[PDB]
Parts: C-alpha cells; structure tokens; sequence
RNA sequence: AAAAAAAAAAAAAAAAAAAAAAAAAAAAAAAAAAAAAAAAAUUUUUUUUUUUUUUUUUUUUUUUUUUUUUUUUUUUUUUUU
C-alpha cells in the first residue's frame, strides 16, 4: 500500500478520526510519505502484526502518542526522515525497534536532552541496526549548547 | 384569513477577505551521473627524411717485391764467312 502525496492531514478529529487499516493482516509495507500528517490518532496500526516497514517521512509529526505501535513487532525498515520530530520516548518506538533492521529519521529537530533521546542514544549504542548518515544529518537544534552536535555524541551516564 | 415594528433562532444560494495544508507547472542554488569534445605532463610504437661511429663487398688510384713475353743498345770470351 502507498499514499504518498495524498494530504491525509485532516483525516487522522472533527467529525471522527478514520479508523484506516482495519483488519490488514496481509499487508507488508504501509507508506504515508509526504502526506502532510500532523498527528496519529490512537489505535490505527493494531492487528498488523505481518506488516513489514513503514514510511511517514516528509511530514510534520511532534506528537508522537504512547504505545501508536503495539501489534508492530515485524516492523523491518522505519523511516521518519525529515519530519519534526523532537523526542524519541521508548513507549513508542519499543515494539518497532525489537528486531528493526533499518533505520531513517534524519532531517529532524531532534532535542539533545535528557528527557528526550536519552533511550534512543541507549539503543542506538547498544544495537547493530543500519542507521545510513547517522553521524552527518542527526544534527540536534536546542539548546543552543548542544545546537548542531552529533546525535551520537551524547553522554547519558549524567542522567538515568 | 392578511399586513407590518422591536427580541430570538436559523437552513439554502450568490459572492468575498484570511489561516492550516496538498498535489502540478515554471524559476533558480548545491551534490552527483552518462557521454560526443578540449587541452597538458609522463611513457613509449609505426613510417618518411637525414647525422655520427663501427665491420665488411665492388670499382679506381699510388708505391714496393716477384715473374712471363715484344724490342733491345753492350758484349769480357769461343770457333769463323
């Protein structure tokens, strides 16, 4: 299934959210790339658990809701690349990154705080994923202290 | 039955000014590409024309030695016409 450039910004609270994706246990990859996505509703990728990969890149996505991918545990390739992500919790990216092969979510304001990529510098420094440019185009934007560094680059021993 | 003033809801149509977006086209600025082309700085091949060194074949010329003939001017001596 692909929907790229189709503006499903909307689509996903007045007049009811769209329950999409209902019962697509077949479903191998789901692409929403450049939809123009704004939020994620709750309860719209359960029961796939056969899907594959999935590509929500070139959106604006901040408000990442706990546990949106439960039933996501064969997830093979996430791509969140250039959106407006700021905080990688573990709540929400858990299951995906439980046998993830690749990785893409460059081209973000990533925020290089304790309270935000803490996990994700964790994981990152204790996995073997593919994370292509993960040391060139990871770059953080606040606080200014850590404004362009290295996502990697980033001691958590300080905060736990 | 009908017409009107203040107070309250409003549904539809015709227009507009804004905000959040999204495809499409057209402009530029950077990373690459495939090429038909262009030089320049390092190797060397083939061919033509010519220079120098060296080894030898043919022809010609000079000199020295040896040798065979056509001519010889001499004959010391020998028998004589």
């Amino acid at each position: 299934l692909d929907f790229q450039h189709n503006n499903l910004a909307r689509l996903w609270n007045p007049g009811g959210p769209v329950n999409f994706l209902k019962g697509l246990s077949h479903l191998h990859i789901l692409n929403l790339e450049s939809n123009g996505l704004d939020e994620i509703p709750v309860g719209v990728f359960k029961n796939l658990f056969e899907l594959k990969s999935i590509n929500l890149g070139l959106n604006n996505l901040n408000k990442l809701e706990p546990f949106i991918f439960d039933d996501q545990t064969s997830l093979r390739s996430l791509n969140l690349q250039k959106n407006l992500i700021t905080s990688v919790e573990k709540d929400v990216f858990g299951p995906p990154f439980q046998n993830l092969n690749s990785l893409d979510m460059r081209f973000n304001p990533f925020d290089c705080t304790c309270e935000s990529i803490s996990w994700f510098v964790n994981w990152i420094n204790q996995t073997h994923t593919n994370i292509s440019e993960l040391s060139t185009h990871y770059l953080c934007n606040t606080p200014h202290h850590y404004y362009g560094f290295p996502l990697k680059l980033f001691d958590t021993s300080s905060c736990k």
